[PDB]
């Protein structure tokens, strides 16, 4: 099934992304100059909801996997219904290092 990819630093407080690949800039419209270094949550807008919003915010700060449904827009505005896992990245020290997405257009 089609789906993207994207890495995000945890070294740097607000985990910025690093590397998508071609189908994540394809799904979303933006281009590398308006992704690299900035946080996922562009993405978002009117309709998302704040309290899956959260859970990913909470899972994130505890460094656990996380899975929710959220809805997101491309940069035309036009929305789309992506769901989203997080899974973390930790060094041998337990530390988390990096955050890893993988997001599906399960709009249908
Ligand atoms: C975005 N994907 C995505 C991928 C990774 C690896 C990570 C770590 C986060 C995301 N987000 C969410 C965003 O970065 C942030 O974690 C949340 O908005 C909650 O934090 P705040 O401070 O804003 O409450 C993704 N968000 C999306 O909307 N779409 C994704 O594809």
């Amino acid at each position: 099934l089609r789906h993207t990819f994207v890495v995000a630093d945890a070294t740097l407080p607000d985990c910025p992304l690093v590397y998508a690949s071609e189908g994540f800039y394809a799904m979303t419209g933006y281009g590398p100059d308006e992704v690299l270094g900035h946080n996922c949550r562009f993405l978002q807008g009117e309709g998302t909801d704040p309290k899956e919003v959260q859970k990913i915010r909470d899972a994130i700060k505890k460094g656990e996997a996380c899975s929710v449904r959220l809805l997101n827009y491309r940069k035309d505005g036009t929305p789309f219904w992506n769901l989203l896992t997080v899974t973390p990245i930790k060094t041998p020290d337990g530390r988390v290092s990096k955050f890893v997405g993988v997001q599906v257009d399960v709009t249908s």
